[PDB]
């Protein structure tokens, strides 16, 4: 089962991020700390219990994409996430909305020279990556009148979040990867020649 | 154990011909099937002269090296077994041997007229100077028989039934370790430390 480079830097990739760790980075995103208004926040807390409350659970990596440019000289990695949110609401004390969310981290790789050889160009979210489903909810009421609403914010701050808080990890695991393995990955990308079909 | 080509092609290799599977071909070898005392014995009706059996056969770390324009490789196999003499005749044993025994796979990339790049073995051969021999009422006498013909006849018959199980690995390797071996090798590019 040994294997060519390719398949052998996602593999280390994947083995890099699960013992970054990637899942409890994924569990502790500070969702809330980012997502009348405010009369509302304070009149709970001043209430001396309430608000909606939001779960980070399953966080979860999947199979890495690798794609080599045509010249030769750069590589792309993308890298699945996902995660699941469940939405409720201390107040009530129910469970309103639990959402199945989907997002890729696309990592740029290059090879660059400063005498620490293989590293990280650009990290982004893919766009149209983000597919937010419902899994659960209380009822027909706040999957008609929330959810919209709810993806709405989540389609404009997650996928910022997530590659912010994902994107210096990859970087720590690109420098740190196998020696040898990133040696001869750099002939490859050096000499434009392709290692992945 | 992710790592570059050269490491993944030692353990590529090393899975390869285990499962091969190379322990059984070294005991399985013909060593005897190889003159007036040889058609006596022949000649009488109940009676047999003497036999070898091979155990202990050991698979040691391979050896990577790379030509050094970067275009060939040169891998190390070594290898060893143990050798017990015993006659039938009388049902007693003789001698124990340890015999350690390298052969050496040169790998090539060459490129096809049809812009196809193949990887080929071309050659195999016990590596001069590999073959070592240690023991383990008298018996000095035919030990020096047993190591001189051992000299002349295990090589060849060890290269003969190895080398052709190694071309068979090499094939059946993984097809982008290969490809990826082989362009470096074409294009000369050195991966091996
Ligand atoms: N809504
Ligand atoms: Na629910």
């Amino acid at each position: 089962s040994p294997t060519g480079l390719a398949g052998s830097l996602t593999n280390a990739l994947s083995n890099g991020l699960l013992s970054g760790g990637l899942l409890g980075i994924l569990e502790n995103l500070p969702l809330l700390d980012i997502l009348g208004g405010l009369l509302g926040k304070v009149t709970s807390v001043i209430p001396g219990n309430n608000v909606i409350d939001i779960k980070v659970t399953d966080p979860q990596l999947l199979e890495l994409g690798l794609v080599q440019s045509p010249d030769g000289h750069r590589l792309y990695v993308t890298i699945p996430l996902g995660i699941k949110l469940q939405v409720n609401t201390p107040l009530v004390g129910a469970s309103l909305l639990r959402l199945a969310v989907k997002l890729d981290i696309t990592a740029e790789i290059l090879a660059v020279r400063d005498k620490i050889h293989l590293v990280l160009g650009d990290c982004t979210h893919s766009p149209g990556s983000l597919q937010i489903s419902l899994l659960d909810g209380l009822g027909p009421l706040p999957i008609q009148g929330l959810l919209d609403s709810l993806t709405g914010i989540l389609n404009k701050v997650l996928p910022e979040l997530v590659q912010g808080n994902v994107c210096p990890l990859v970087n720590e695991v690109l420098r740190g990867l196998d020696i040898t393995l990133v040696h001869d990955i750099v002939n490859m990308l050096i000499h434009g020649l392709q290692f992945v079909i």
